[PDB]
């Protein structure tokens, strides 16, 4: 069901290795629905390429406008299984200290911060 589960761990690595060939300046993200979330959509896709240099705060403001929200739904982005100490890190930086071992950048995101 969850992208883990659907790849194996040398797969997930090999795949980070031809993002890395093909699309160097990007990060490679993982984005999926908390399994308990009623509220919000699915996305159309799980694997997104993020440009290097965008910051957390900008990320939450592309998956809102992907997800199509308004103003007053709630929206929470856990990386790495946490919270986001900061929303103003660059993504390039953010990579290097909460990337998986197989090498994407797992996030999750809910309606309440209790996930
Ligand atoms: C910044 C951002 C968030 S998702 C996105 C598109 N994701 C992709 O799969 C590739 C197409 C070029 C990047 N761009
Ligand atoms: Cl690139």
């Amino acid at each position: 069901k969850t992208f883990k589960q659907r790849r194996t761990f040398e797969q997930r690595v090999e795949d980070v290795r031809l993002i890395r060939e093909q699309h160097p300046t990007k990060i490679p993200v993982i984005i999926e629905r908390y399994k308990g979330e009623k509220q919000l959509p699915v996305l159309d896709k799980t694997k997104f390429l993020v440009p290097d240099h965008v910051n957390m705060s900008e990320l939450i403001k592309i998956i809102r406008r992907r997800l199509q929200l308004n103003a007053n739904q709630a929206f929470f982005l856990l990386v790495n299984g946490h919270s986001m100490v900061s929303v103003s890190t660059p993504i390039s930086e953010v990579y290097e200290s909460e990337k998986d071992e197989d090498g994407f950048l797992y996030m999750v995101y809910a309606s309440q911060e209790t996930f």
